[PDB]
């Protein structure tokens, strides 16, 4: 099936998912000088006080921290968004080395990792219906650089031993995603896609300008995960990122001057 190897990686996905060569694929390079300030955007409203995390799952490509999305408990609104988007899961993309790992780039700079908080538009009733719409999802992307530890990440890092291999899950209740956000909500936004198969063109991307810092030790624990299932040959879960795709006929907007 698809993955991140030489024989099944990003360069191959178009064979099964022709939308890989589409008009609004993600990620992209964010050219900071060409993005334009848009005074009519909103502040973002991130309302995560009532979040209910449930579980963490190694799905063979990343790990997902899953939320109860059966009520408006953790929602994203405002900014470029019309209406209410419910948090379903977050995950990360990361590298084998601190010099790569992010999906989006900023003036061609790659960060060590990128956090994706995935939300679906409540007008479409469920995630599966939302991904079939051009405004179905809103993904909040946050860059990670290596430096100081991120305290609010530690509970995630320390459960990773229990979900080493594909298909393993663990209970993951009472996790507060607010502890993964930077101070500033300044952002760039553009219309794009999921960055993994099926690559659906359903995402309003909201990429924060300010990275969070995580420690070397924290990212090293990401890199101990496995893509494989238990009892299969070990293949470290690293470099689970798609490179930048052509911008095509899109403009990236900034919420800040
Ligand atoms: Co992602």
């Amino acid at each position: 099936h698809w993955g991140y190897g030489k024989h099944n990686g990003p360069e191959h996905w178009h064979k099964d998912f022709p939308i890989a060569k589409g008009e609004r694929q993600s990620p992209v390079d964010i050219d900071t000088h060409t993005a334009k300030y848009d005074p009519s955007l909103k502040p973002l409203s991130v309302s995560y006080d009532q979040a209910t995390s449930l579980r963490i799952l190694n799905n063979g490509h990343a790990f997902n921290v899953e939320f109860d999305d059966s009520q408006d408990k953790a929602v994203l609104k405002g900014g470029p968004l019309d209406g209410t988007y419910r948090l379903i899961q977050f995950h990360f993309h990361w590298g084998s080395l601190d010099g790569q790992g992010s999906e989006h780039t900023v003036d061609k700079k790659k960060y060590a990792a990128e956090l994706h908080l995935v939300h679906w538009n409540t007008k479409y009733g469920d995630f599966g219906k939302a991904v079939q719409q051009p405004d179905g999802l809103a993904v909040l992307g946050i860059f990670l650089k290596v430096g100081s530890a991120k305290p609010g990440l530690q509970k995630v890092v320390d459960v990773l031993d229990s979900i080493k291999t594909k298909g393993k899950s663990a209970d993951f209740t009472n996790f507060d995603p607010r502890g993964l956000l930077p101070e500033s909500l300044d952002y760039w936004t553009y219309p794009g896609s999921l960055t993994t198969p099926p690559l659906l063109e359903c995402v309003t991307w909201i990429v924060l300008k300010e990275p969070i810092s995580v420690s070397s030790e924290q990212v090293l624990k990401f890199r101990k995960l496995n893509f494989n299932g238990e009892g299969e040959p070990e293949e470290l879960m690293v470099d689970n990122w798609r490179p930048a795709q052509p911008l095509k006929n899109r403009q990236i907007k900034a919420s800040f001057k």
